[PDB]
């Protein structure tokens, strides 16, 4: 009868690359809400969130990868999951979300655009919100060692390693205060 749909179930239908193991774990603390995967790449994360409860907004560049999702999302009934090509490297947005995530998009971004980018997620994030960032440190953009930490000042810092994952990734989930 039921198959449930997890990680394991979209990468065996659709064979994309697995949902962020940090996306997975997450998901285990940050109740199903109103969430901004700003940088969906193909939608593995977004997928697997809107499968499971949240009210999934999936940006990215390339049309064709959107479109993908797009056809993906189609197939899989997920009326709560939205779809929309931007630049993030151009893009201000507005919007209250409960939950934002950026995962290994930021590298790719031009290093400027950074600033700006996280203070429009920090604001869009309801009090009491999350986001969740992973994120290369130190090929147009990569963290400093504690950079990460600095920009969510006064957030609560719920969890952050930064750790291997050849490249060192810093891994944040921060809540903001109510
Ligand atoms: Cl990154």
């Amino acid at each position: 009868g039921m198959t449930v749909r997890d990680e394991n179930y979209f990468t065996e239908k659709y064979g994309l690359t697995r949902t962020h193991s940090d996306v997975l774990a997450a998901a285990k603390v940050v109740a199903p809400g109103r969430t901004l995967d700003l940088g969906c790449g193909n939608g593995r994360n977004s997928l697997y969130l809107a499968a499971n409860g949240y009210d999934v907004t999936a940006w990215d560049k390339n049309p064709a990868s959107m479109a993908n999702l797009e056809r993906i999302k189609a197939a899989e009934g997920l009326d709560n999951l939205q779809t929309d090509l931007v630049d993030l490297n151009t893009l201000t947005f507005d919007g209250e979300y409960d939950f934002i995530l950026s995962t290994v998009v930021m590298m790719f971004l031009e290093a400027q655009t950074i600033p700006g980018l996280i203070a429009n997620m920090q604001r869009c994030t309801k009090p009491g919100g999350y986001n969740l960032i992973v994120a290369a440190m130190d090929f147009p953009f990569a963290f400093k060692e504690g950079e990460l930490r600095r920009y969510y000042e006064g957030w609560d810092m719920l969890k952050y390693n930064e750790d291997v994952g050849k490249l060192r990734f810093a891994t944040m989930l921060a809540r903001k205060t109510a």
